[PDB]
């Protein structure tokens, strides 16, 4: 099959998005490649909202391969809610041509969340089991038609924020140090696996006795149960903000703990600079709580440190130290 290389651009450690082309001839869009959702949608000319008015909108009337389906597609992103209509058209992702791709066409994207986002739409990369009805995930179509050299994709998130890259159908060793460690997915919906523990100085701080975690490029932060996050914020020296955020005085970075993740018997540390986001005047914690007793989300904070591999053929996750 083929290997596609899709260079990611980040909008401040929060949104990693790249380029795709839709229709014949090609209309270009910027999309969030999302390991936490399975649908594909872009804004359409039938979308009237301020947010649609501020992004690239698909004009089906200019595409010769466009074919309405009419089925409804409802989505959630952040505090946001999007409504659209399913169609078919041809997707172009670098090398790869994906011909009768199910695609959401927005009609409503009310509220600021979308207006201010830097991408146009989202291209979901989770399991088909997470897709909306009538929707076939992009990667599945590429796997069905054998468009990829291998049924895996790789994410390299440049901490330095320059060379981020999405690789379809290949692993590149020049993106990590050491060896690749393979963790089996427990639940095939999200890219879910088992975290053994979360330690600070050989002392278990969170995730006592193991926990379920998901690798999510769609999320900026590291998200966990509120009780556990509180332990982490105290222990790293973070205080609640008048915005509701957790501020950390920059420069105090040298005295802060290293937070360690034990995955499948191996250690995955986050240093204070990695878990800490420093912009303009402040230092903020990459740690975020979720109202109450769940599953952790390993968002961009984690993936910036660990080249991640998503293997649909073996239902495995591969992690290596990002260079």
């Amino acid at each position: 099959g083929e290997v596609a290389s899709v260079p990611l651009t980040n909008y401040l450690d929060s949104q990693y998005f790249g380029k795709i082309y839709l229709g014949t001839p090609p209309q270009e869009f910027t999309v969030l490649f999302d390991t936490g959702s399975s649908d594909f949608w872009v804004p359409s000319i039938y979308c009237k909202s301020n947010a649609c008015k501020n992004h690239q909108r698909f004009d089906p009337r200019k595409s010769s391969t466009f074919q309405n389906l009419g089925k409804p597609l409802s989505i959630h992103y952040g505090t946001g809610s999007m409504q659209g209509i399913l169609g078919y058209d041809t997707v172009t992702v670098s090398n790869i041509v994906d011909i009768q791709q199910t695609v959401g066409l927005s009609t409503q994207e009310p509220g600021d969340v979308f207006t201010y986002a830097e991408f146009d739409g989202i291209l979901g990369m989770a399991y088909p089991s997470l897709a909306s009805e009538y929707s076939i995930p992009v990667f599945d179509n590429m796997m069905n038609r054998h468009l990829v050299a291998q049924d895996l994709f790789s994410v390299y998130m440049d901490r330095n924020g320059q060379e981020s890259m999405l690789t379809l159908g290949a692993i590149d060793p020049s993106y990590y140090t050491g060896s690749l460690h393979w963790v089996p997915v427990t639940v095939q919906q999200y890219w879910q696996f088992t975290v053994d523990s979360v330690t600070i100085s050989g002392v278990v701080v969170a995730c006592e006795g193991g926990c379920q975690a998901i690798l999510d490029t769609g999320t900026s932060k590291l998200v966990g149960p509120s009780s556990d996050i509180l332990n982490i914020q105290q222990a790293i020296g973070a205080t609640q903000n008048q915005y509701g955020e957790f501020d950390i005085d920059c420069d105090n970075l040298s005295y802060m703990p290293t937070v360690v993740f034990e995955i499948n018997g191996k250690m995955y540390p986050l240093t204070p600079s990695a878990y800490t986001s420093q912009d303009q005047g402040f230092c903020t914690s990459g740690f975020q709580s979720e109202n109450h007793s769940q599953k952790w989300i390993l968002g961009d904070v984690f993936i910036r440190e660990y080249y991640s591999v998503f293997d649909r053929a073996n239902n495995l996750v591969g992690l290596a130290k990002a260079i």
